[PDB]
């Protein structure tokens, strides 16, 4: 596992998130479900808890956008970068953005939203990239034949608990 330089982390255990907008590609229930399953992956192995805000500024602001969208790293149309997220901190830090020039899916065939979201929230929490080809934080996208096989590797658990510790 790898952390970000300077090891940014949250110095609090109760985090908030807001889904500011939604993709055309899936019903809202499917997107909500994907992000909350992605949050839950990290909750289970840490002391962190997340709660949702429907207005105002949350710690982790989640949005869908294309091309130039108000930061230093515009998206690039279909393919290539699917999404990105920022390390812990105020303002844009912690936020996760998804490229809506992708076609987001809940299945194992397209660009799966849950898998990408789980990875991106790993960044939001302070994890960088792993060399382990089995890890969630490996830098190259791929999916699975069976999503029910999905699991955090020991590497991901070790990395995140190195920031926040194990669950009480
Ligand atoms: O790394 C990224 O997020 C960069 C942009 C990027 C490049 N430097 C960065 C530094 C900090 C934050 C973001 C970036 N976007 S990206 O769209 O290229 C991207 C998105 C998701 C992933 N996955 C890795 C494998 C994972 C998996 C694991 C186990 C089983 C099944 C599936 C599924 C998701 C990787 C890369
Ligand atoms: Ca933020
Ligand atoms: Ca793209
Ligand atoms: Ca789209
Ligand atoms: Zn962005
Ligand atoms: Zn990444």
């Amino acid at each position: 596992f790898r952390t970000f330089p300077g090891i940014p982390k949250w110095r609090k255990t109760h985090l908030t998130y807001r889904i500011v907008n939604y993709t055309p590609d899936l019903p809202k229930d499917a997107v909500d479900s994907a992000v909350e399953k992605a949050l839950k992956v990290w909750e289970e192995v840490t002391p962190l808890t997340f709660s949702r805000l429907y207005e105002g500024e949350a710690d982790i602001m989640i949005s869908f956008a294309v091309r130039e969208h108000g930061d230093f790293y515009p998206f690039d149309g279909p393919g290539n970068v699917l999404a990105h997220a920022y390390a812990p901190g105020p303002g844009i830090n912690g936020d996760a953005h998804f490229d809506d020039d992708e076609q987001w899916t809940k299945d194992t065939t397209g660009t799966n939203l849950f898998l990408v979201a789980a990875h991106e929230i790993g960044h939001s929490l302070g994890l960088f990239h792993s060399a382990n080809t089995e890890a969630l934080m490996y830098p190259l996208y791929h999916s699975l034949t069976d999503l029910t096989r999905f699991r955090l590797s020991q590497d991901d658990i070790n990395g995140i608990q190195s920031l926040y510790g194990p669950p009480p």
